[PDB]
């Protein structure tokens, strides 16, 4: 899809809630289209509407950006900002981000072409369509454990990428002027105004994300297209086992994850994956011994499990 | 074998006990087969059932994973997590794990084809769909922070791209880690599993404990498994025309020596057995060619003098 | 007051909301009274119901504890835990907390007696049975390890003797900390409560959360409580013969300014209110003596220009 | 009591299980009596049978030693060994242990005398009867976060105390030749043979302690004389509330603590204190409003709580 409301709808198929974050990337992606519709010098003066996402861990910041890029057939790279503060001879320079992105556009163009010029198209796509997700940008803006580049230095090193620079790769120079950047952080260890002024100026769009509620966990489990329940159901189908979850079993699974997030650590929706798996441990092991049968998991089964 | 109960049975041929750990890797391996039966988009949405093994040292964490990979003809790489906290210019980046794995899948595909650009293409296919990566002492890179290189949390952060899904460059071409299985292990005395990065927890769906080995476990480790130390020394002395025999009380005596050393010096698990049988066999290992055709019996008394 | 519901009601006079936190300190204080009703050995086996408060900054953690201590005529000491991680030769040891507490109990007993070796003896008695110690940012000394003094875990380890029970030397004599109540607080974004030393967890029986303050909370904080900022500025301007008046829309406007600043710069909780009323009162605070006998009304429009 | 079997019995009133650890301190305390029964120079050649306790956290190492000393009317000091590895101008020298011990013997002699000579008796008791508990002695024997004395240096600093030295205090010199030392550690970060040889030689008795079982938690809750249940029952009696626990409620409370120790962290019996308190939160708050009544807590009440 190509329209912002259409983009929001496509993202609804995989991400529950977070409407503001969904609309922010839609605007950013739609503006890339508006730029290419422009003609003349104005085509070279408009820059990507880069985004700063603020929100707790495991509530959809990566997922929204990752699905967005797949929607737009754009090459995507996720990186943890603090990795550039560590010593190391391999992969400690931020231009590795751009080199990896071309490496992802090559393997992306090969898939579409099948269905020298290919390498050129990977270099064309990377410049005009690349999407870069920089996680925990809040951690490189704090009051200063890494013995490498300082935190402000990682910010200073990010400036050439998001302002516009040329980067050398094993396939040739890559310009970053019109690559879209999505940055994210919780901003408990720092605040958004602790970013370098030059970085603030290259983050036009600011959007918050909210904690997931108990109802959010229920819908995340069942409603989205690649949901965990649909995965476990699909995996047991290959063993000739029709797996069924009652509605109270789904409520019970969501409650286990909410409670653990409330007593151990709130890791957001990442808790769901580990909770369903232990409840399905007995049936995942014995599934070939149960072929042809229909297995219904109720609230009581989740309780004993 | 391809079935979880069948996998557990194959592992019983080499590992004593640790039934929960055996069933955990079976589930993880069986899900790889369940995934490839899927067709469509769901084939690209299911991720490996990575495992966190919790247990003391030398009770079968590496051995289970290593036998599992050989059972599945899958390329296998074991790595010590804390090695990435040290300074150095060779092999200090976690992508070295993935490069080594292709290096092991290439040499694996050549063996089966014989019994080539196309071989390298499948070695890149095998590595992506069948690779198994064992990360030891993942508990030590989650502690309260001697390595002067990457910090402990930084080694975790560097592991995130591998287990979440990334493309890695090699001397043979780009490799995706999306469908590689990861088995991680630690004792978790210096830290706890919730000290791992949240992003890491979410990519470790299966959690399994392992237990200390008991005195009876040592006796069965010595004799019952297919590649047991006793069966090795017997086979080694057969090449010298010497029938090496252990009485049943001798095996008990050897197990008791190892338990006591693990109880008074340090508990290193079943690794103590190797050094204990070897010192008792010192006299015969030296003189065996001078003793050809003869039968050498090690009893409880011989273990005592040894 | 002496009853938990009565304690909650007394705290309602100064703190808006945070009902769970109010009831938590009530239980802890009521158990002190329950203990002294006991006679015999059980009188020496019951230990204070120490509290861990979890909540964002500036929502009432210090204020609740501080009002509680004044309600109970108990000596009170607030300390920043991370101060003990810094180098220095004055006041860098945790026993300084206890020495300061006696210093506050002495000056407390003198006030009540007037309205002396015997005073110091009871100040040493009061400190032991009635002292209240508030330790802020106990979450920061439980993180992954800028202070060049004691390490973070070391500050925890140094706190163990205080909350488990120890004798501390002072310029007035030995003081036991066995029956001192401890209230600890943190946001727990940089760490989690299970990152505390096991020995510390066991001496924190009561766990209570506090919530963010809402826009309506700011309005009630401004006006409803007994020592509210509005009642302070009104009283301060009364000494100049100026009737200071706030309309209800003006109070909403002031609360909105603070919410927006907490939403765009940094969320510092109710601390934002103090700086916001002060800038709106800048014009009148200066000219009030030149305006004696007059009435000054601050409306929504006046807050807008200000 | 004065006999080792009698000592073991007195400790049974407060500590569940750990029979080996109980007998080890009994031997050590009984030998102090055997020494004072000796006459002549042999009286000056026998040294305390110091103990190294090995065991997990929160299973009774401190409690056994603390109760033992109270049984013997002996002044007692507990210290965390790693505290001497930290920088600091106050209380970072191991002789503070001995100075604190005299400070505890003074306040101990005043209690018994009531029921210059007193200070002399505090100096007499400290030398002949002091008991020093050094916790986590395993942590100062590891492979080397404190920026002060090194770990081996803390061991080296402990040598004068346990071999025999004179220590100056605000009341006068204190000899440590016949002070009993109980040291403890889990020995996962190191092993007992990592201690300095001179320290090994001054730790004659070696005793292990075991993890607490589910049944241990049940007996710890109810059976011992100062148990948590008897405290909460006694505290509610001062409010005219007869609090009663069913047997299944006690089982339920023990199960909550075992599960948390199995999923968060095994902190031993320290988990019990925090678990009963949250279950009693509603009644502890409302107890004055319920005076004259009898309140029975069953398994179902522990479940909702
Ligand atoms: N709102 C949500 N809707 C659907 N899935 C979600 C949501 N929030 C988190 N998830 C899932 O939880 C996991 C972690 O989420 P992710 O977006 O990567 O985290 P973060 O916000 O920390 O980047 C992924 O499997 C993701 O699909
Ligand atoms: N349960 C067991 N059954 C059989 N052999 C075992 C067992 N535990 C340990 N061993 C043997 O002891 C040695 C060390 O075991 P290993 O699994 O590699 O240790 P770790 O669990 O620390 O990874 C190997 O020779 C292994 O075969
Ligand atoms: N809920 C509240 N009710 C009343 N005053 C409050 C509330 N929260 C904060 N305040 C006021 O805001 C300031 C800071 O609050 P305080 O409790 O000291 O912060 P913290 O919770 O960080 O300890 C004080 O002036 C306090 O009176
Ligand atoms: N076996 C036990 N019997 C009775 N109480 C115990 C036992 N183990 C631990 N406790 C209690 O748990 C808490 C911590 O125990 P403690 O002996 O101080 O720990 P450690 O072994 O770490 O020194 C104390 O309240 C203690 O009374």
């Amino acid at each position: 899809n190509f329209s912002p409301r259409e983009i929001v709808s496509e993202l609804d198929r995989f991400i529950i809630g977070q409407k503001d974050a969904k609309r922010a990337v839609a605007i950013a992606l739609r503006n890339r289209w508006r730029r290419q519709q422009l003609e003349g010098q104005m085509r070279e003066e408009v820059m990507p509407k880069n985004i700063l996402m603020i929100g707790p861990t495991g509530v959809g910041k990566t997922e929204i950006s990752r699905r967005l890029a797949k929607l737009a057939g754009a090459p995507f790279v996720k990186v943890e900002a603090t990795k550039f503060t560590e010593v190391g001879y391999v992969g400690r320079d931020v231009e590795q981000i751009i080199r990896d992105l071309v490496e992802i556009a090559i393997t992306l163009v090969r898939e579409k072409r099948r269905e020298d010029q290919i390498v050129q198209e990977a270099l064309r796509v990377s410049e005009d369509e690349g999407i870069v997700f920089i996680d925990e940008i809040d951690k490189i803006a704090a009051r200063e454990s890494g013995a490498g580049v300082s935190r402000e230095g990682v910010q200073r090193d990010l400036l050439p990428l998001v302002e516009g620079t040329t980067v050398a790769t094993k396939y040739g120079p890559v310009k970053t002027d019109h690559i879209l950047f999505i940055t994210s952080g919780a901003f408990h260890v720092s605040k958004p105004s602790d970013l370098l002024p030059e970085l603030q100026g290259r983050l036009p769009i600011r959007v918050e994300l909210s904690a997931l509620t108990r109802e959010d966990f229920r819908r995340i489990l069942t409603e989205t297209e690649a949901s965990l329940i649909k995965q476990y159901i699909a995996l047991m189908e290959t063993e000739e086992v029709k797996l069924e979850f009652s509605d109270d079993a789904i409520d019970a699974l969501a409650d286990i994850a909410v409670d653990l997030n409330a007593t151990v650590e709130n890791i957001g929706a990442r808790r769901l994956q580990t909770v369903i798996e232990k409840v399905l441990d007995e049936i995942s092991f014995t599934a070939p011994d149960k072929a042809g049968a229909t297995f219904i998991i109720d609230a009581a089964y989740v309780k004993e499990g």
